[PDB]
């Protein structure tokens, strides 16, 4: 397939933001930001907007949207997505400046894990966003910090499509101001129980590690976009994400890659233990019962010896925290889709806990509230086969008046209940003060 046309933009440091600003309140409009980060995967960012087809998941059933079409189904969701994917019947060859050339993008919800493994239904349901909210984009704004251009790529009329980037405008305002203070979904001693509840099915057997995390909330009023841009300034994290969905908006600072597919090479970094801003013997520790899982969950699709764990316990510095991550490698098989994998691995074994499963029959239980879109993954699935997700950690859902932001922490045997608590407001402490103020 005949590549797509390209046009190339004035370069800007801030392209992204620049260009997206006109874009932020148009539900499906999306965008994977880099942070500006000094980092190793820092090099990209990319703006969809306007899809040409978009899936939506609400437990077992997909609405297939288009034009002139609307279809409903209860097949698998990554597979109908797939199949929305090959029916466009574009696929340009693979260009490593251009890692995603139209494709889909979007939210895949911790909830959509439902739809691969039968799960106890005891947290509320008290979120109404998608398992799934993803748009089938026919071009893309690129920027990339590495050769310093701005592409705008599409497969259909690339003149129409500047002309139209063009006329879009950067919008009257309102005021990001959040109208009550932080409130937890639980208290001390509610965390307490849990917590020891989780060391008992750890004592017991069940499970060896299990991530148990606690909601903060508040109401809010004005626009998410502006907030956005501070707390992007301010954590820097290379796999950052602004969604404007039909239902309301994902603001994700993630640092956390899940899964990247690149020309069938896959890459996982699971992010697990850290300090406040590495020899940590329970850390680089709990870190490698992940490294384990992924081993094992990547290695559920790949190509027969090729997972390998170049690298173990190397500490990132952010802003909140010290963290350490860990890589995992592998090869796609050339007869299957960077789809077929994400669907092998999802949700992401650093934020559930092994094993897998069982981890997450007992987060169901403990935890007050369903995620919905937290610890779930944002990505993109190029036309091209390319992959990229991140795991939404640090994340924020803005839906209804209401924000919403959760913190995680690893539990095992050697886990002490008052540091676990703290650990949990240790990840997200700067987000809740600075949108205090
Ligand atoms: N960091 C990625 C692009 C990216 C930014 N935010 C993301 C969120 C999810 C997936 C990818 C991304 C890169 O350089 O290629």
């Amino acid at each position: 397939t005949l590549s797509p046309a390209v046009i190339t933009l004035l370069w800007r440091q801030d392209a992204a933001e620049f260009y997206f600003s006109r874009l932020s309140h148009l539900p499906w409009a999306m965008l994977l930001h880099s942070g500006y980060a000094d980092h190793p995967y820092s090099r990209f960012d990319i703006v969809v907007a306007e899809p040409i087809c978009t899936l939506t998941t609400f437990g077992k059933e997909t609405v297939v949207s288009e034009s002139e079409k609307r279809t409903t189904t209860t097949d698998d969701p990554l597979q109908v997505l797939q199949q929305v994917l090959d029916r466009a019947d574009i696929r340009p060859t693979h260009n490593e400046d251009l890692p995603f050339q139209g494709g889909a993008l979007g939210l895949f919800g911790y909830d959509l894990g439902r739809r691969f493994e039968s799960l106890p239904e005891i947290a509320e349901q008290d979120i109404v966003l998608p398992d799934m909210a993803v748009g089938i984009y026919d071009w893309a704004l690129i920027v990339d910090h590495q050769r310093h251009t701005v592409s705008l790529l599409s497969h259909n009329d690339v003149n129409a499509r500047r002309a139209w980037l063009e006329s879009q405008q950067f919008s009257p305002q309102e005021d990001f101001t959040l109208t009550s203070d932080w409130q937890s979904n639980m208290t001390r001693e509610q965390y307490g129980e849990k917590f020891r509840q989780v060391q008992e099915y750890l004592h017991s057997g069940d499970c060896y590690q299990v991530n148990l995390a606690q909601r903060f909330h508040a109401t809010y009023s004005g626009d998410e976009w502006q907030a956005f841009l501070q707390l992007n300034q301010a954590n820097r994290a290379p796999f950052s994400a602004f969604l404007r969905l039909e239902q309301g908006a994902i603001l994700s600072l993630s640092p956390e890659r899940f899964i990247l597919c690149d020309n069938s090479e896959i890459q996982t970094r699971p992010i697990k233990g850290t300090l406040p801003r590495a020899n940590s013997a329970k850390d680089r520790a709990e870190n490698l019962m992940i490294v384990d899982l992924m081993r094992n969950d990547i290695g559920r699709v790949a190509v027969a010896g090729s997972v390998k764990v170049p690298e173990l316990f190397v500490v990132e510095p952010f802003p909140a925290v010290h963290h350490l991550v860990s890589t995992i490698t592998a090869q796609l098989p050339e007869q299957l889709h960077a789809s077929d994998l994400l669907r092998a691995a999802f949700p992401g074994g650093s934020i559930t806990g092994a094993p897998k499963v069982r981890a997450m029959e007992i987060i169901d239980e403990l935890e007050p509230q369903r995620r919905n879109a937290w610890c779930g993954s944002i990505g993109y699935l190029s036309f091209c086969g390319n992959m990229d997700t991140s795991i939404t950690i640090r994340t924020l859902t803005a839906i209804n008046g209401q924000i919403f932001c959760s913190a995680g922490g690893g539990i095992v045997a050697d886990s002490q209940e008052e540091a676990e608590y703290q650990e949990t407001f240790d990840k997200v402490n700067r987000i809740l003060k600075q949108l205090e103020k």
